[PDB]
């Protein structure tokens, strides 16, 4: 996979973010996690983790997986990387998300972030608690 410029508008919650891509503006839901809503437990502390990692980076870069790149409801799937970090594998590994909705085909970081969310359940953080 590479990395390209994001030119993100704002963050939504925990896991989607507004984004102008090729100049139309998208909602994009971040591969692989679920973070809580807005209103659920721990929803509030997701949403404020996203939007403080991705304002407060230099640089956002976008990273598409092999297989689709649009889920059904029209949103972009994405890996999105603020100073170099992974923001998936941040939420995971601080217990403000978990794996999920893994599908064949886009599931390269799968591993990596299972490797968080294990560590964040032996902590017992945030969700795991
Ligand atoms: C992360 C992700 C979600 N989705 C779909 C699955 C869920 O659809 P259904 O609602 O049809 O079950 C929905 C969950 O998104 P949210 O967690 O943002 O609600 O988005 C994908 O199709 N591909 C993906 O990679
Ligand atoms: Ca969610």
């Amino acid at each position: 996979l590479h990395k390209e410029p994001a030119t993100l508008i704002k963050a939504i919650d925990g896991d989607t973010v507004k984004k102008m891509y090729k100049g139309q503006p998208m909602t994009f839901r971040l591969l692989l996690v679920d973070t809580p809503e807005f209103n659920e437990k721990y929803g509030p502390e997701a949403s404020a983790f996203t939007k403080k990692m991705v304002e407060n980076a230099k640089k956002i870069e976008v990273e598409f997986d092999k297989g689709q790149r649009t889920d059904k409801y029209g949103r972009g799937l994405a890996y999105f990387y603020a100073d170099g970090k992974m923001v998936n594998e941040a939420l995971v590994r601080q217990g403000l998300a978990k794996v999920a909705y893994v599908y064949k085909g886009n599931n390269t970081h799968e591993q990596l972030l299972r490797k968080a969310e294990a560590q964040a359940k032996k902590e017992k953080l945030n969700i795991w608690s």
